[PDB]
């Protein structure tokens, strides 16, 4: 009947004129929708709750104005609902990986301006145990000028323990020893747009990378591979894709994942792709 | 006649109980010296001025309580003075490269406790044009967890322009193309104690390292070399020692150096070793 949209705003996202961006977005949506409900997040979980309530109320569309944290929550609130509103977002964050993957303008005002209800794309969603992810599941990752970044960073690989991971992926079984495992959905992770160049938002796959490091010396050698973009296995890392899989430890230890930048489920974890799960408003590319 | 010492204190160095460290140092020095003058720095240059005035007054010893900035200034105030007081210091800084090189205790209280006027070492001092350095002259250097350090750092090599440097070292001439040149006095630079493992505080040499990078890809490949400690030239970097030399640009551009963590002289620069220039109180190693 009446086309309705909710606009979920994280006021802590963005900078000084973020409030002005909210006004632009609201007046733009009011041109497109008969009714626009504006909801402001106050704490963790709010965006997820708002998005879910919008789905239960059969709203036409759900829009998020915030960073990746708020976008994840919003998508989490929609995921596997019997009816799912179309999803849109206006990036206010410092990174905005999903925006990059969908070729949205980095500039919020431009993103609002170029919103086209006709311009959509299917969007895979990740599932990890009982939760959802939209960008990445990371395992085991947490005077000299430009050189200091290595002496701090290339070192901090040493601080990274190796684990006996077992990977059960699409009914293929293997045990590895590694300090670092990443599972991504799109080409962009942490603002590095070329990390997974072959990954597409609707290719229906999870993309896994792990380092073949045992020493601090093999981990360091993987760094140029990551910079070039991971599209194949090398001497220093392995690249795999899968639809469904379980990652566990062969010597069970309390190991917690990092999911879209936040502490997530502990191992073991079962990861699944939800292919073409959402309809998202995208760029004109 | 009467043994006199000055204690130069940077109150902005160190943390909460730094004031208490000053008291311990003062009462320790009063056991060792008939007179102790305590001077507190307020701005850049003060430590250098205090140290120089102590030399002109023929004080027996000069002590610095602070970080590398204050130690550099103190040493700069003594350098090439006709009479030079013996030099000591109590590390309060976050890095303290010189302390590491002399095997002083990291802990200030322990450093004060173990001060032995009989335990000394000769100390080379560096000269760059009209100024002095004690650690390093650097040229051209200024969600994913531990991986982000590279994606930030391994990238930031790209932001590093290459320059056509000319090196005139001990009457040997060569032109190189590089983004990064480092000239050090000791084994420790920026808190990385194994960077120049063969350098000794009194070996009478300046130690030069430059990256053989033209691309972002050769610079990255130099990183494991640096981590292992530079004791030889490799496919990715060159290691040289010299006593006197001039570094210039073949296409003159405004390029400023970084000297012991602070902006220093612009190219061209003439670097010289002042071998065994100071007597410094050292560790029991
Ligand atoms: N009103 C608010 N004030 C402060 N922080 C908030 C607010 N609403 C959400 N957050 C937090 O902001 C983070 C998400 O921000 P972002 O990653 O920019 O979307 C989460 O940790 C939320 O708990
Ligand atoms: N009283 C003071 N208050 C604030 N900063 C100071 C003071 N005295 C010296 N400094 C600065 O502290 C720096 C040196 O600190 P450090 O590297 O810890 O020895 C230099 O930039 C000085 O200008």
């Amino acid at each position: 009947a009446m086309k309705k949209a909710v606009l979920i705003v994280n006021p802590s996202s963005g900078g000084e004129k973020a409030k002005e961006f909210e006004t632009l977005a609201e007046e733009k949506l009011k041109q497109l929708f008969d009714e626009v409900v504006v909801k402001q997040t106050e704490k963790g979980g709010d965006a997820e709750q708002f998005a879910r309530e919008a789905a239960e109320s059969h709203f036409d569309s759900v829009f998020v104005m915030g960073g990746d944290g708020t976008v994840n929550e919003g998508i989490s609130g929609l995921a596997e609902q019997a009816y799912r509103p179309k999803f849109g977002f206006f990036p206010l964050g410092t990174v905005n990986d999903l925006a990059r993957a969908l070729n949205l303008p980095m500039d919020p005002e431009e993103a609002i301006q170029q919103l086209d209800l006709e311009k959509t794309s299917a969007l895979d969603v990740g599932k990890i145990n009982d939760d959802y992810f939209m960008n990445v599941v990371a395992i085991g990752t947490i005077k000299l000028g430009k050189l200091a970044y290595f002496i701090s960073g290339a070192k901090h690989l040493a601080n990274a323990q190796t684990y006996p991971f077992h990977l059960s992926l699409d009914q293929k079984e293997q045990t590895i020893e590694s300090s670092t495992v990443l599972v991504g959905l799109t080409n962009s992770i942490g603002g590095f747009e070329t990390l997974l160049p072959e990954a597409q938002v609707d290719d229906g796959k999870l993309h896994l990378v792990y380092l073949k490091d045992q020493s601090l010396w093999d981990a360091v050698k993987a760094v140029p591979d990551l910079l070039k973009g991971v599209d194949q296995s090398t001497d220093n890392l392995v690249y795999l894709t899968f639809k469904e899989g379980t990652i566990s430890l062969e010597n069970q230890e309390e190991l917690t994942t990092n999911v879209d930048g936040d502490e997530g489920a502990a191992l073991p974890i079962t990861l699944k792709i939800l292919p073409k799960h959402l309809t998202v408003y995208c760029g004109e590319e």
